[PDB]
C-alpha cells in the first residue's frame, strides 16, 4: 500500500530499523511494518508491569494502596519520582503512575519485585495470550538493546494486540482498565513522539521507551474525535550503540499512518 511504501521510505531516510503496528478498532484492520520482527521494548515494558499489578488488585482489592519503602539502594539511573520519596514510601498506585507517566526506573523495579521477578511480568503476558513478550532483566540493564539479543523484546504486532486488550478490551477488570487508561492519557514523556504526528484534537495515551542503539519507542492508544480508537506501536532502533534518539521518526510514522484513516 501507499502507507507501507511511505513507511519504508521513512525507514530508509532514517538509517535505522522501524517497526509499526496499527490496529483500527473500527474494522479490526491492521497495518504492519516489520510487524513480526523483535525490537527492544525498553520502557514500553512498563505498561506490562503496571498492568500485571492491576490484575493482582482485582483479587487483592487494597493492593494499590500498599506502601512500599524507597531506600537509597533502590535508586538506579533515572528515578525522577522515586528520588522525591527516598527514605519514605510510595504506594503501588503511585509507583505504577511514576513508572508509566515519568518512566521512573526505580518504580519499574518495585513493580517487578511485587510480581516476583521478570518471570512474573512475562507470566502475565502469557496469561492474557501474548506469547511473544519477554521480560528478562530489571532496570536499567533491560535497555541494552543489543542487536539480535532476544532478551526484553517483543514484536510490534504482539504489543499492539496486547495494548488493545489491556486498554480497550477486557484483559483487566473495569476499574483497572479505566485506571490504566487514565495513567496512559497522563503520560508526560510523549510530546515529541507519536503525539507530535497526530492532530492536536485527538486524545492519546502512550508510553515511550528509549535505550541504547538509539532505540526510540512509543506505544499508544488513540481516540480520534468522532471515530473508533486506534492502537499504534512504533519501535525504532539503530545500528550504532551510541546513536541518538530519533523521536521525530516516530512522529513521522504516526503522521503517515494518520494520512489515510
Amino acid at each position: 500500500s501507499a502507507v507501507q511504501q511511505k513507511l519504508a521510505a521513512l525507514e530508509k531516510s532514517s538509517g535505522g530499523r522501524l517497526g509499526v503496528a496499527l490496529i483500527d478498532t473500527a474494522d479490526n484492520t491492521q497495518v504492519l511494518y516489520r510487524g513480526d520482527e523483535r525490537f527492544p521494548m525498553c520502557s514500553t515494558s512498563k505498561v506490562m508491569a503496571a498492568a500485571a499489578v492491576l490484575k493482582q488488585s482485582e483479587t487483592q482489592k487494597q493492593l494499590l494502596n500498599q506502601p512500599v519503602e524507597i531506600k537509597p539502594a533502590d535508586l538506579v539511573n533515572y528515578n525522577p519520582i522515586a528520588e522525591k520519596h527516598v527514605n519514605g514510601t510510595m504506594t503501588l498506585a503511585e509507583l505504577s503512575a511514576a513508572a508509566l507517566q515519568y518512566s521512573d526506573n526505580t518504580a519499574m523495579n518495585k513493580l517487578i519485585a511485587q510480581l516476583g521477578g521478570p518471570g512474573g511480568v512475562t507470566a502475565f503476558a502469557r496469561a492474557i495470550g501474548d506469547e511473544t513478550f519477554r521480560l528478562d532483566r530489571t532496570e536499567p540493564t533491560l535497555n541494552t538493546a543489543i542487536p539480535g539479543d532476544p532478551r526484553d523484546t517483543t514484536t510490534p504486532r504482539a504489543m499492539a494486540q496486547t495494548l488493545r486488550q489491556l486498554t480497550l478490551g477486557h484483559a483487566l477488570g473495569e476499574t483497572q482498565r479505566a485506571q490504566l487508561v487514565t495513567w496512559l492519557k497522563g503520560n508526560t514523556t510523549g510530546a515529541a513522539s507519536i503525539r507530535a504526528g497526530l492532530p492536536t484534537s485527538w486524545t492519546v495515551g502512550d508510553k515511550t521507551g528509549s535505550g541504547d542503539y538509539g532505540t526510540t519507542n512509543d506505544i499508544a492508544v488513540i481516540w480520534p474525535q468522532g471515530r473508533a480508537p486506534l492502537v499504534l506501536v512504533t519501535y525504532f532502533t539503530q545500528p550504532q550503540q551510541n546513536a541518538e534518539s530519533r523521536r521525530d521518526v516516530l512522529a513521522s510514522a504516526a503522521r503517515i499512518i494518520a494520512e489515510g484513516l
